[PDB]
């Protein structure tokens, strides 16, 4: 299918013979699920993500039903807040991300998709997070009032700065939305701006 970016990439998946839900998460390198049981042999890792790490049970070479679309690969199980398709598995799926429809730039998931963006008159780096609802940029001394907000991930929460009809060019494509702003360990663009560039998932 083509998904747009308007409401959350929430698509069923089946794993171990169980129905569940899931957002394709173009942020997450691996795949996590609530905790369940699966038959295999696990091994304990730690992941992180926005405020800090979590303990996961790491099971290899699972098959994952995706909307239909067969993958056998890594699944991590444990305390995430919401259960994510990660790039592990969007790459066996053939997902990739794009730009106006696919008259735009295509970006293949091998690797994190990090673009450079332009905000405030500086110039970044930043992930396309089709997990991410905001956008989230590292410490920057931006200019105008702001209300503080709380935003969550995996490891909790932390505090941010929210500013609001802040002008965001994206790999060249102009947006004006929201940003958050505070210690986020990697720059995140969400989908309030992945919608006003025309991206989509597509397999
Ligand atoms: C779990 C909640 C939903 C998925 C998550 C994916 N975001 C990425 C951002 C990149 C890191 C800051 C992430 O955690 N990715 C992880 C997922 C875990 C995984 N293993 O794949 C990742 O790739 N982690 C890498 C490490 C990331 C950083 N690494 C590095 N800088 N070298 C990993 N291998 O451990 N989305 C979020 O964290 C966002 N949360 C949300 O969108 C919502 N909050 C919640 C709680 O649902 C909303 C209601 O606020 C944040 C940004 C606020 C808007």
């Amino acid at each position: 299918p083509q998904i747009t970016l308007w409401k959350r990439p929430l698509v069923t998946i089946r794993i171990g013979g169980q129905l569940k839900e899931a957002l394709l998460d173009t942020g997450a390198d691996d795949t996590v699920i609530e905790e369940l049981n699966l038959p295999g042999c696990w091994k304990p890792k730690l992941i992180g993500g926005i405020a800090g790490f979590i303990k996961v049970r790491q099971y290899d070479q699972i098959p994952v039903e995706i909307a239909g679309h067969k993958a056998i690969g890594t699944v991590l199980v444990g305390p995430t807040p919401v259960n994510i398709i990660g790039r592990n598995l969007l790459t066996q799926i053939g997902a990739t991300l794009n730009f106006c429809g696919g008259g735009g730039p295509q970006i293949t998931l091998w690797k994190r998709p990090l673009v450079t963006i332009r905000i405030g008159g500086q110039l970044k780096e930043a992930l396309l997070d089709t997990g991410a609802d905001d956008t989230v940029i590292e410490e920057l001394n931006l200019p105008g009032c702001w209300k503080p907000k709380l935003i969550g991930g995996i490891x909790g929460f932390i505090k941010v700065r929210q500013y609001d009809q802040i002008p965001v060019e994206i790999a060249g494509h102009k947006a004006i939305g929201t940003v958050l702003v505070g210690p986020t360990p990697v720059n995140i663009i969400g989908r309030n701006l992945l919608t006003q560039i025309g991206a989509t998932l597509n397999f």
